[PDB]
């Protein structure tokens, strides 16, 4: 029984395809296509009231978040490149995310290799 559906979540270390290859990222926003919304985690906030940035329910996409229709119905997850800076911090879904264990690595790691060797 693997438990894959729980290393994609709130702060999760997950892998993700950008392009033609998987990188490592932190997981800070969660997308369920179920209802539109998507689940967030509160840690690098300002402050707040209260419950405000401490309880984060499932929120509806923004007018500045509007997600790509091929990755908004897909559960996606709003991640931040870990090794680039959060001006890339991008949503990946099941589509392009998997999961960091040593068997996607494994394949990162020959990827990066590989579809950095590639020549045509």
């Amino acid at each position: 029984m693997v438990d894959l559906e729980q290393e994609f979540a709130l702060g999760g270390r997950c892998l993700a395809f950008h392009g033609p290859l998987m990188y490592e990222a932190k997981i800070l926003k969660i997308w369920d296509p179920s209802s539109k919304m998507y689940t967030s985690i509160p840690n690098d906030k300002p402050g707040g009231s209260s419950q405000a940035t401490k309880e984060i329910k499932p929120q509806k996409l923004g007018e500045d978040e509007s997600i790509p229709e091929e990755i908004i119905n897909g559960k996606c997850f709003f991640i931040h490149y870990q090794g680039w800076k959060s001006s890339w911090d991008e949503w990946v879904g099941y589509d392009r995310i998997r999961a960091y264990n040593e068997e996607n690595i494994a394949m990162k790691k020959r990827l990066a290799n590989e579809a950095k060797e590639a020549k045509k």
